[PDB]
DNA sequence: GATCTGGCCTGTCTTACACAGTGATACAGCCCTTAACAAAAACCCG
């Protein structure tokens, strides 16, 4: 659920910071993600499952 | 009857056209860092 998450994330942070290195961005996301509750990637992970059981 | 001529073959003879090869440029595929979920299998006891 936190794939999804992270990748509704990365427009966010890269419109609130500039953004230096991919793995870094990618690994504040993860960490964000980790932290935050696991109700917070619900619509997140149905729309990643919504686009798996499409394609 | 002998001579000149239009038409059907025939062996070349130039050609345009399809490729051929090359250094440099441009797309176009493989790892990277979390990660919570998504699957494939081998083996074992019920």
């Amino acid at each position: 659920a936190f794939f999804l998450f992270c990748s509704e994330y990365r427009p966010k942070i890269k419109g609130e910071h500039p953004g230096l290195s991919i793995g870094d961005v990618a690994k504040k996301l993860g960490e964000m993600w980790n932290n935050t509750a696991a109700d917070d990637k619900q619509p997140y992970e149905k729309k990643a499952a919504k686009l798996k059981e499409k394609y």
